[PDB]
């Protein structure tokens, strides 16, 4: 596992970083990147290697500034995953909203300093997620982790996250994949090494933050 | 392009079929399958080859029976894509809701004849879509197309759909994909041929339906 400071540096450089939550929690690794400059090609990569449900962690301040209400009033998710209503980019170059170009665009726009509610179409294809006010020390999830990195690296308070799945193996000529699942632990590290990314645990992320904030 | 009747047969056999909307519309091809028996391995394949935003077209009757309210009251999507609130399977085998196993499960459950509102957690990771009452002749989209196939093939009135993207090409050792996009026209047919699937146009789907119903 890389050291948090080095993860921060990569993050600040516009790179994806691989982040693992606790084993007792989701025991999942997400690809987490700053939203402000996520490129079309990077988004293509993200879509290719993840679940494809591209989310955009952001602060409460941002949800209000941008008028992104919670998808549901009585949240039935066991983790309280804070989904807002979905969105597309209101931009002349947007078409159907699902292509890597469109989704990357929506992400950058949500992060733009001049962002306004009218900049987004609801519903759409990118999923903003409301990080809790107390950040990672309060809720140990990738949503908080992405916003925390943004803060740590001095970026716009909008990240992009998605889970790294195990797409199993191709079956020549058949519309199935054998033995799929979710990438875990060591396989996540290996995944990171393969693509030149830094990889860490939210747990170490918390330890980092505690250095300045103390234990919640 | 395959003949509708043959597409129907494949569909009835639990296969994915490749469906293209009009060029003047989305000009996209979706992987469309019956939800009632979508397998874990098939879902893995679907996730791997599509946008990863796995939707589940269903009837108004089903949205009411299962208490799936529209995600938004004032739908800003230019196509009026009918998203309901998202869901996960309330099942002991569900974990985080995003794995191919979990998503496939949610799909089958939404299609179960004994399905009840309490069977699903909201919000979640599968996206039900409300087909319009008039079906394909009324709205020429993949949502209607999936529900129509269900009807045509005598299946439960719940389909699973997702767009087939162009993930561009791998870039050895780099977290990017070059020249990504959406698969179109001939490339979609080729995609279908590659995986042993039938492929058709919603336009021919409409022509099929018109044989019995006349032009809307
Ligand atoms: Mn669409
Ligand atoms: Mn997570
Ligand atoms: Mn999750
Ligand atoms: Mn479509």
């Amino acid at each position: 596992f890389d050291a948090i400071p080095d993860v921060i540096q990569a993050f600040k450089n516009g790179e994806f970083v691989v982040v693992l939550d606790d084993p007792s929690r989701e025991n999942e690794a997400d690809l987490i990147i700053a939203a402000e400059s996520v490129t079309t090609e990077q988004m293509a990569f993200m879509v290719r290697h993840s679940s494809g449900l591209i989310c955009a962690p952001l602060t409460p301040e941002r949800t209000t500034a941008l008028d992104l209400p919670q998808m549901v009033t009585h949240n039935a998710d066991p983790r309280g995953t804070a989904y807002t209503v979905s969105v597309d980019a209101e931009h002349p170059s947007t078409t159907t909203g699902i292509s890597a170009h469109d989704r990357a665009l929506a992400c950058r726009m949500l992060a733009a300093p001049d962002a306004q509610p009218s900049h987004f179409r609801r519903p759409g294809h990118v999923f903003p997620l409301r990080a809790v006010a107390g950040g990672v020390r309060a809720r140990r999830g990738h949503t908080e982790a992405g916003v925390e990195l943004c803060r740590l690296a001095g970026k716009r308070p909008v990240a992009v996250i998605s889970e790294i799945v195990d797409d199993g193996q191709e079956v020549e000529g058949r519309a199935v994949r054998a033995a799929p699942g979710m990438l875990r632990g060591d396989e996540c590290v290996a995944f990171a090494r393969r693509w030149g990314l830094k990889v860490c645990t939210i747990e170490d992320m918390i330890a980092h933050v505690e250095k300045t904030e103390g234990k919640l």
